[PDB]
This record gives C-alpha cells, structure tokens and sequence, in this order.
C-alpha cells in the first residue's frame, strides 16, 4: 500500500532507506508520504518522535514502524540487518496492529487555546524565574508546586523523562498518564505530594499559575516559550498511535533489553 | 439489612459501637456476623485490614464502611461524628457501591500451595540471611533481584508501604498491581530496573529462589515464615472489595487530606 | 563599631531596619555601607545572599548576621521581635564568630577565567539543548553525565537545592562540597553514578564539555549564559563567612525547625 | 614482620594463601595469627569484613590488604595474578598506611552496657512488630522515626548498603558519620527529615526505644536481636583501620571502577 521513510540524514540511515525504497519497488507498494499508510522511521527515537508528529493527524490512517541504526530504540525496535524481512512481511501485509495511549496536553491564554498530542512526555518550566504552579485534579485543588517543574508521561513515554524523574514504568495496555515532579522544594510551609500520580482516563489535570504567566512547555522535542498563560490542561488523549507488528516483542522484555541486559 | 460491626477494641469505639447498634436497632437491621451484608469498621486503617481478611470469603455479598476514631484512615473515611447520621443513611439504603481492586498472591512449596488477598500489598524478605530471587514477567526472565525485599501494591496500597518505597499513587479505578524494591544493590555486576514496575490485569509476575528457599511473605498486616518455596507469583485478583459510599469523597481528594494538609 | 543594615524592601523591613538604626544611635556605632564589620540582612535568606555577595571582597573583615521578617529563614535566623536585644549585644561585642565554608566555582574560556564564591551552591546547565559533560575528578575521568544539569553545594547549602534533589544534610563544620544529579539518564549505554558525592578541601571537580560549549550556570541566585566554555571547576573556597553568635542555635536544631516542626 | 592470611575459603584462594605463604618463607616474615602486623584478605569484601573483625582490638598496630578472588572488592583492591609483586613488596616494607574512620555503637541495657566497631555501617530495625524510634542529635530531640530502620555507615561504608538507601557517598578522609532512612512513613502526622544526614565526629546520635524496647542490631555482617534496650548511641569512633598502600588507587576511581565501567 502507501508508504513513506523518514531518515536521521546519517549516510547509514539513507543508505537504508534507499534500499527498502528499492525492495518495495518490487511489490505493489507506493511511496507517498503526503497519504501513506504505512510510516517507516529509520534512525533513533528521536527519529521516530518527528515521524509520529509528521503524520499526527491522520494517527488512525497509519500503522508506524521503527527501524534503530544505533543502540535499540524503545520504539524502534528493529535491526538494520532485518529490513529485508521487513520489506517483505509489509509487502504482503495480513500484520496484526498494536496501540499505544497519548497525552492531550491543552494551553489556554488570556485575552485563545493550542492543543498538542505528546508520545513521550509533555513537561512545564519557568521562563526564567520561579516556578510555582497550582496543581488542580479534576477542579479539585491538590497541591501548589514549586520547584523546577513537572512532567506528565504516557504510558510508552514512562521509560524516558519520567524514569529519570523517578516515575514508575507503566505497561503501555493500560490508558494513564503520569505526573512526576522536577526538584520540587519541601519545608514546613512549601509542601507537595512528592510521588508521582497515576491518572485514569478522563481524569483532568490544570495547571493554573500563581504569579508569573510565562512558561516553557515541552512536548516530546519540541520545546515552545508561551506567554499570557492561563491555565494548561492535561488528559488522555481519545487518539492513539498503531504500530505494525510482525512477531512477539513484549513491552516488559523491550524494558529488559533496554536496561537490564543485552 | 444484615450487617455487623468491628471495633478497634480502646474504650472509644467500643462506645461508638454500642450507640451505633443501638441505633441500627430502631430500623429493620439484623445484627449478623456470619452473613453479613454490611461490615462497619471502627478504628484505623488497622481495623478496616482485619475486617477484610475476616470477610475475604464473601467479598461479593459485602459492602464495607470504615470509621476512624483517630486521624483521618485512608480506608475508614467516616468521622464519629458522623455515625448517627451513617446509620440513617445504611438504614434506607439505595446507597450506590464502589470497587477496589485486589492482589493474588500464589505460594508454591515443593513435595502444595497456598493463595491469599491482599488490600493493601504482599511484600517478600528473606528468612535472615541474604534475599535473591528471579523476577519472571510472563515468563519472560527480567531480573534477579538482590537486596532487602520486593513489595507488590494494589492501587489504594500505593499510598501505603508502596509510598514509602518511592512508588507511584495510583487512582483505584485502574486494575493493576505495582511492584517496588526495597534497597537493591547496583554495581558493575548486580543489576535491577530500580524503578517501581505497573502491571495490568493478566500479567503474572513470578519470584523464584536462587538460593535460599524460605522467605518471610507479608499479606498486609500478616506476616508468615514459609519454607521449601519454589515460587512466588503475583497477579491483579478476579475478586473486588466494594464499599458502600453515601457521599462524594474522590480518591484525589482522600490523598490530599492525608499527606498535604486538613 | 562600623556597620550596615539591608532590607528587603518590603514595608516591615525598612521599618525595622529604620529602628535599629535609630537604636544604634545610642551607641557607638557608626552606619557604614563601604567598609562595614558587621553587615544584617532583614529578610529572608534570599536577603541574606545578596547582602553577602554584596561584601564578597570583604568577608575576613566582616560578620553576619540575619533577621528574617516571613517564616524562619536558614540563614536569618533572628525573630524581628528581638531586634533591641540584638542591638544592644551587637553595641557591647563581645560575641563569638562562627564559620561556614565557601564553594568556589572558576569557569575558563576559550581565545580568560572568571571566578565565583558560592554560599549556597553553584549549578550547571545547558542553553536549551542536550546537556553533556564530562566529570573529571583530580585529572581522573569519572563519569559522562547526559541529563538537566549537575549541583555543586555548600554545607549550610545542602539543605536548599541540595536537598531537593535527594543530596545528603551536611554539619557546616565539615569543609567539603556536594555534588547531586538533576535527572540523570541510566539505560545500558548511558551511565552515572546516581548517588551524592561528597568531596573534601583540595579535591577538584571539573566538568568538560563535550559537544555544545554553551551552559547556563548558577551562583546561588546569579544565573548567567557563559558561551565558549573550555571547562567549570569546583573546589571548596579557602575563604570563608563569618557569622556573629549571641546565643545557641544548633545546625540541627535549625533543621529540625525548619523542615520537622515548629 | 608478622602477618597472617585469612582465605574466603574455595579452593582458589586456598590455594593463592598456600603460595603467598611458601613465597613468604623466602624473606623474613614470620607466620603469626596472634600478634600479625600485617592481615592478608584473600576472597571478597565479606573475608575483608571478618578478618577486620578477627582483629579489631589490635588496630593500631595492623596494616590490612585485601586480595579479591572474584569481581573487584572494594576493600580488597588487589587481584590475585599480583600476589608476588605484593609478596616483594610487603617483604621490604618501606610502604605507606593509609587510615579509614569507623564507627562506634554503643547499646545501653536496662537493669549494662556493648560497644561495637563498623568498618562498614550499623543498622536497627525492630525484633517482628512495627519500628519507632525517637532520634536524639547531642540531647537535641530530632525527630520520631517510624519506618523499617535505619543505617548508620562510616566513609568507606557508603558505598555498601547506605548507598543502596540513597545516601550519598563520601571520601574516607572526611571523619564523619551518614544515617539514612530505610522507608520511613511521611503524612501529615508522621514526619521524618527523609534525607540522609551527615555528622561530624564529636557528634552523638542517639535512638530511644519509644514503646517496643527489642531491637534488631547488625554491625557489618553480624546481626543480633537486643532485648530490654535503653539507648543505642552511635559517633565517630577514635580508633581507625590502616591500609597498607603500594600503589596510588584513588578512592574516586575505585568507586568509578565498580559502579561505573571497568
Ligand atoms: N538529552 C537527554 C534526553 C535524551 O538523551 N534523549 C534520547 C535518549 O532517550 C531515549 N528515549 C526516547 C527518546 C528520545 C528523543 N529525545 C531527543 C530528541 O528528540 O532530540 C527526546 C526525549 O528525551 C527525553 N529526555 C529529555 N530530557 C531527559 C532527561 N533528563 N532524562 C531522560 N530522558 C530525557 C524526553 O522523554 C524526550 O521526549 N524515548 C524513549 C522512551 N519512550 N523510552 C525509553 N527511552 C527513550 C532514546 O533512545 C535516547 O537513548
Ligand atoms: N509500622 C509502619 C506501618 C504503619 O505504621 N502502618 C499504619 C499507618 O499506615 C496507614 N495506612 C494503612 C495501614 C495500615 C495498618 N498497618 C498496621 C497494622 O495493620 O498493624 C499495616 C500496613 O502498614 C503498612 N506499612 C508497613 N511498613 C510500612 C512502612 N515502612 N512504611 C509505610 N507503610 C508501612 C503496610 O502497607 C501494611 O499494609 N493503609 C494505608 C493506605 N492504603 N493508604 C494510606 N495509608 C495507609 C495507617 O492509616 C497508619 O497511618
Ligand atoms: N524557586 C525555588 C527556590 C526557592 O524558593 N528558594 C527560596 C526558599 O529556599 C530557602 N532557602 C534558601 C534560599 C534562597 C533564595 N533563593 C531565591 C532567590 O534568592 O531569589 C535562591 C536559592 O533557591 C534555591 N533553589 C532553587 N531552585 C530550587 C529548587 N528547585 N528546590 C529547592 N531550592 C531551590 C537555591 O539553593 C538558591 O540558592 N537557602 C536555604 C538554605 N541554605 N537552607 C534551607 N533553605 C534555604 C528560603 O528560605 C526559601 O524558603
Ligand atoms: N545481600 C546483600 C548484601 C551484599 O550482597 N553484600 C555484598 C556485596 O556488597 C559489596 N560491598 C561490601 C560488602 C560486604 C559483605 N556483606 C555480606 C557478608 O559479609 O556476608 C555485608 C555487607 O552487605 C551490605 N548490605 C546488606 N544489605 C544490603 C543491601 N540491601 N544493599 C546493599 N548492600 C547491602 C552491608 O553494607 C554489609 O556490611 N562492602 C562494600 C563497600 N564498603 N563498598 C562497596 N561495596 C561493598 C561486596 O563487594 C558485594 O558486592
């Protein structure tokens, strides 16, 4: 069907590229990557988070594939060595799809509104100068933050930023978000929960700020200086990203692979 | 309906009780601690755990209802004050029921095997010399673990001994189960995720001996010395507790209370 | 003798400020903000740190001392209400001076060198991008570190950013510095050691650029973009603040009062 | 001079004991087990513990080396393909001592009195039921720990268990003292300062049984239930373990070499 490759531009990268282009030249398979069907990222994660957000508007449309020239890439998760295999198992297609949850991430301002979809993370700095936000859970005040910043993670996302940030890993079945916090300070008067929180479906999470309006707000690499904030609004996200999947690769032996041993 | 009430036993809830019966006793309530259909609890989050594992064999006929004579318990989310007026309320019924999820924990010995609930978590320790297990997701070899211990939580145990080991909080509604170490040890040669691990329902987490075959086995407050183990395995229980609820306490809210401030 | 009084600015503490001027008065005291002995800060801590960088070529010839007008400030550890007491021991002398150490920070260019004493810390980050340096310890590689930024505190610092994220609490008597992780990456390829470290007097940390040679760096409140960075080393200072005791306040008791209860 | 050698006792180090010993009988050494000057450790940091403990009231005139047989020890730094060079080298002698601060416990009994010494760490937990202390810091009552322990660890101990606690780790020439907590419980009615703490020496620590007075108490590797305990006092201790030193193996890069990559 319609298919597209994005490269990381290394000679080794477009070298590949080049050679599926040519193996699917052998089957009934389209390059188009205005419609594709199929989206083939060829390089690192960071390789496959531009191609997810390349294409995230016609999420339900396209099935994604990661191929990983360096190190294993937590979504690219094959080898260089097996594209000929992968060239052929997508020619013939009668592949079985896998979905992962999104975070909805919504920034409102003062006198309109962005939405973005994140596959890692999305995260909130300050501009520059302290950082206090009022955490509200479902128009429930819960905390007010201050300190570095927080990071609310996807499920899939729960093995980048939020595991650094002490987050738990979460199997990618299960539709959450998770909130972590950045250096946040605690004495007898500033006092926040500390753990991360794990949030179910339609669970809304606001952050609404307490003096300064400016914020830093990350969405996966995209990293966007906003002005004149009036609150940014966390959920799931009702998309989702489907991969195609052509053998058993299980998310727990992915988390081994990745940290433990390989 | 048939109900009963359990009492943390000091002069104060034993008095509540009495009153309390004595109330019941104005309206069509039979006091029954064999077949009850409702289970009261008067104490601490102590008193609610007992209350459950004496009622662990009829949890689909029960709705359970915590007090706390002290400061606010995390499953007794009832003031004194507020009994006559409980009492009112369980009298007319029509109340609407909220379900947790709960912990199965399958021990296997060599030439049975025993299985237990928890509500809180199960942990894992070594009988006094050092604690090594293999941790087995689905079959699947994860890790060994070296060090003090392994706790698997349910979603409200996460605010419990979970907390305490750097776990996440979870929201009750997601069926899942979180596993969190305590005190690994991490060099060139010994090696574990470190982070605390979310899993969904169906997925078996499995601890075997490598050494030592005895362990002491926590199930929340009991904690029992078994030996010639061969294995260990967790997984989210088909079965549920279900709490009778007149009045609108959300989670995030109950976890406000009990670690920011009231 | 020779002193000076900053404030805050805040209503209450120019006030204050005004009547322990008046009340010095009566004294022989003479208000001198060029070449003072004694230098009060009324405030909070973040007072206290610009009074000291306001006399950092000066501090063998000075002692501090710290009022503070909100909640207890680590460093201002005097109630406004006893401010005549204090002018009247300060009039007298007499007072035994307590020291702390110092952190000094030297950042080097590329085709001079700038210095910098820290009373709390020094941090390290990037100028938007990936962060990575190399951690020399006395000439001998230690670490790669990829994450947001690394903290070099003081003893009487540790219990600041420190302390947030996860640094050990320090007695100001041991003349050593802190180094802490700000969310470090840890996979198979990617590797630090996690923990604190803590470095006695004559030990040098040095951190070396690897790719990008631009980092913002922190000097308790000062941050600042340094470009054509060739390397930032860490020593504890020879230098040292000195403070004016009238009475005892242990440090731990001081921390006890300030993140325990009061 | 007189020396000894204890031996992990599997058949390699056996043997590696038998040859130094015949190499040995080549200079003027004498076999003495009694009154050795010098302690050989053949095996892991385990036979480094016990023969430290064998000989800890004779400290003062014994240099200690150790010989790991397995993967690098952190006590013992020497491989056992180096034996002869250390054989010729210890037969001249001429070589330089390097000292470590230990710690000193100190448990008080009701109606006498032990003292212990760690070259590693001291740790309490509770004989069964729940663990409640109340931490005194030189007759300053500092908080009321509740929790599963707490460990006390010396320099060199810092990279043993008070690191696996989050502790930070510390150059051995600072002659200083870290607790940490092993997981304390934290609301809003319970409260712990959660970091480590570093002491100074001269500083006593003090735990103060609150209402169950048995205590179990390990020091290193050794471990005992105390039953009717007043007190347990711990301070830097003014006996010190001495190295014997032939070669610059900085303690950063012996950290480096075991937690990093080697
Ligand atoms: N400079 C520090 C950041 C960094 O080196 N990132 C790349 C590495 O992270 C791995 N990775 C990614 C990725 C990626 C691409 N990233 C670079 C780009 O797109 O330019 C952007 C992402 O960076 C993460 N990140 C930012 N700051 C971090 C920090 N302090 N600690 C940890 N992660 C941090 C955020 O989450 C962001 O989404 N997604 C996952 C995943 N879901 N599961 C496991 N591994 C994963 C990837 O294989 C590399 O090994
Ligand atoms: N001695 C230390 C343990 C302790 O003081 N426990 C009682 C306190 O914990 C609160 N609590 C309970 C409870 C209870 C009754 N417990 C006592 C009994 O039944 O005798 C047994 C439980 O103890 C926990 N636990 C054990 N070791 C712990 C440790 N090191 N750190 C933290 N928790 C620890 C385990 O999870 C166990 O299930 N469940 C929850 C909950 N789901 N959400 C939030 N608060 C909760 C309760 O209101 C008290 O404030
Ligand atoms: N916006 C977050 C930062 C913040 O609110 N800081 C002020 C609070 O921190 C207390 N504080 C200070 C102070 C101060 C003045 N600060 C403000 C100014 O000068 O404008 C600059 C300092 O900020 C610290 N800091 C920065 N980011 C932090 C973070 N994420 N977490 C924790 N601390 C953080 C750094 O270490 C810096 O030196 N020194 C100490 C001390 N030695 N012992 C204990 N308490 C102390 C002070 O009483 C306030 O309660
Ligand atoms: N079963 C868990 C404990 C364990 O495997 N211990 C041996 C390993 O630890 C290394 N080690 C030792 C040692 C030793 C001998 N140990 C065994 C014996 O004597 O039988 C007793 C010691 O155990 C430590 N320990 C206890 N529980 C722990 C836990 N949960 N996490 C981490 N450490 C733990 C305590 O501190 C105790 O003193 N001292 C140091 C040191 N100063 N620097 C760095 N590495 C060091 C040694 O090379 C092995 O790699």
């Amino acid at each position: 069907m319609k298919y597209m490759i994005t490269s990381k531009g290394d000679e080794k990268s477009d070298l590949l590229r080049l050679n599926m282009i040519a193996g699917f030249g052998e089957y009934d398979m389209e390059y188009d990557d205005v419609e594709p069907e199929i989206v083939i990222s060829i390089g690192g994660d960071g390789t496959f988070l531009s191609a997810f957000h390349q294409y995230e508007e016609r999420l339900d449309e396209i099935a994604f594939i990661g191929i990983h020239t360096g190190h294993l890439g937590f979504y690219a998760d094959w080898r260089p060595a097996e594209a000929d295999k992968l060239v052929k198992l997508l020619a013939k297609g009668e592949y079985q799809k896998v979905s992962y949850p999104l975070l909805k991430t919504t920034v409102k301002y003062g006198i309109k509104e962005a939405t973005y979809l994140a596959l890692n993370e999305s995260t909130v700095k300050s501009s520059g100068g302290p950082f206090v936000v009022d955490v509200v859970i479902n128009d429930i005040h819960f905390e007010r933050f201050r300190g570095d910043g927080l990071c609310m993670s996807t499920p899939s996302g729960t093995t980048a930023y939020n595991k650094s940030l002490g987050g738990a890993l979460m199997h990618p079945s299960i539709e959450a978000m998770q909130l972590t916090e950045m250096a946040s300070i605690n004495n007898r008067v500033y006092r926040t929960i500390g753990s991360p929180l794990v949030f179910p479906k339609h669970h809304v999470v606001s952050l609404q700020p307490v003096n300064d309006k400016d914020f830093q707000i990350s969405v996966d690499h995209l990293s966007i200086l906003h002005r004149d904030v009036q609150e940014i609004r966390y959920e799931v996200s009702a998309k989702k990203i489907h991969f195609a999947r052509f053998r058993s690769f299980p998310f727990w032996r992915r988390v081994h692979d990745s940290f433990i041993e390989d």
